C-alpha cells in the first residue's frame, strides 16, 4: 500500500506532532520547531494534528 510522508521544508526532519502547511504552495510543510523559528510566514498556513 502507498504511504503519505511528510517531510519538514526547513529543516529537512519528519513532521511528528503538528504539521503547519502552506495553503498558498502546492507542498510546503513545516515542523512545529521550524515554525516557532518563523520560517515562511509570508503565506497563510493550516496546522493540523
Ligand atoms: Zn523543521
Ligand atoms: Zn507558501
Amino acid at each position: 500500500f502507498e504511504e503519505e510522508d511528510v517531510i519538514c521544508d526547513g529543516c529537512n526532519g519528519p513532521v511528528v506532532g503538528t504539521r503547519y502547511k502552506c495553503s498558498v504552495c502546492p507542498d510546503y510543510d513545516l515542523c512545529s520547531v521550524c515554525e516557532g523559528k518563523g520560517l515562511h510566514r509570508g503565506h497563510t498556513k493550516l496546522a493540523f494534528p
